[PDB]
C-alpha cells in the first residue's frame, strides 16, 4: 500500500493532464501533454519513480497497459504494471471528483500565468498542502513508516 | 534543517541541466532546459514546492537571486528565497563533486536513450536509490521526524 500510485489522464484547453496518484495519500503529481503517447507515459512514469518508492502501477488505460515503452520504463524503474480495473466500483467516482476538484483549482488560478502548465502545477500544490493532515504530510508518513 | 534545498545548474551537450538537492539527503530532482532563464528557473521551484515541503532555497547564482520572476515564484510557493555564497567552503566542493558524479551516471545510461532528459532521469533514478540508508529513504526520514 505505501508504494501503490494510480494513473489518470484528464483534459483541458485541448490538451492532456496526467496525473500520479499515491492511492493511500491523495497526493498527486502531474505534468501537461499535447497528447497521451506511451512515450510521454512512460517518461512520467520514470520520472515519478526517481522521485517516489513506487512499486505498483495501476495503468489509465488498456492503451497504456498495452504500451511496450511504458512496460519497458516499468521494467527499468522496477516497477510492477497493472491495469486500473474499478473492482472497487467507489474508484470510478473518487478520481472523477479528483479531477473535477483539479479543474475548479486550475479556474482559480488559471489568471495568474499565462500557460496551462503552470496554473496545473499551482494546483498541485494547493491540493497537496490543503489540510487534520494534507496529503503531502500523509504520503511521508506511511513511506516513512513503512522504511521503519 | 528539513526545508533547505540548494540550487544547482550544470551543462551538458549544449544543454542546461537544473538540480534541487535536498541539503540533509543529498536526494536531488532534475530537469533539461534549453538554457537557464529565470521563467525556467521559477517554473522548476513552482515544481519542487507543490512536491516537497520547501522552507528554503538557496540560489545558485545572482541572476536566479535578482529576478523578480523567481522572486514571485518563491513568494507564491511560500518560499525564503536566498543566496548561495558558499559561508561554509566544502560546499563548492560537494556540489562540484555531484555534478562529476551526474554526468558519470548519465554517461552511463546515455545510450539506454535518445533525449538527453531521459537519461537525466535515470541518473536522477539512480541516485536517489544508491545505498545503509539511500538519499530517498533519508528525505522521507528527515520529513517525517519534523513533521512529528
Ligand atoms: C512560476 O513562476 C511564476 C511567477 C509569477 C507568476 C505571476 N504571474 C504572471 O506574472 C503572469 C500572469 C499572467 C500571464 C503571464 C504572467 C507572467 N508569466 C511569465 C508567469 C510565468 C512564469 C514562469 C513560467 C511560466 O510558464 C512557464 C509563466 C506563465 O505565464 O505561465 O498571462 C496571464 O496572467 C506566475 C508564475
Ligand atoms: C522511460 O521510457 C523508456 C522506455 C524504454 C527505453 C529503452 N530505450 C530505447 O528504446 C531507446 C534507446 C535508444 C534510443 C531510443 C530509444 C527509444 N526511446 C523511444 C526511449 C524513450 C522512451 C520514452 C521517452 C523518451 O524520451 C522522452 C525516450 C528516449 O528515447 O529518450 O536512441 C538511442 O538509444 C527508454 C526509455
Ligand atoms: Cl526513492
Amino acid at each position: 500500500s505505501p508504494g501503490i500510485w494510480q494513473l489518470d489522464c484528464t483534459h483541458l484547453e485541448g490538451k492532456v493532464i496526467l496525473v500520479a496518484v499515491h492511492v493511500a495519500s491523495g497526493y498527486i503529481e502531474a505534468e501537461v501533454i499535447p497528447a497521451e503517447t506511451g512515450q510521454e507515459t512512460a517518461y512520467f512514469l520514470l520520472k515519478l519513480a526517481g522521485r517516489w518508492p513506487v512499486k505498483t502501477v495501476h495503468t489509465d488505460n488498456g492503451s497504456n497497459f498495452t504500451s511496450t515503452t511504458v512496460k519497458a520504463a516499468c521494467w527499468w524503474a522496477g516497477i510492477k504494471q497493472e491495469d486500473g480495473i474499478p473492482y472497487n466500483p467507489q474508484s470510478q467516482g473518487v478520481i472523477e471528483s479528483m479531477n473535477k476538484e483539479l479543474k475548479k483549482i486550475i479556474g482559480q488560478v488559471r489568471d495568474q500565468a499565462e500557460h496551462l502548465k503552470t496554473a496545473v502545477q499551482m494546483a498541485v500544490f494547493i491540493h497537496n498542502h490543503k489540510r487534520g493532515y494534507s496529503a503531502g504530510e500523509r504520503i511521508v508518513d506511511i513511506i516513512a513508516t513503512d522504511i521503519q
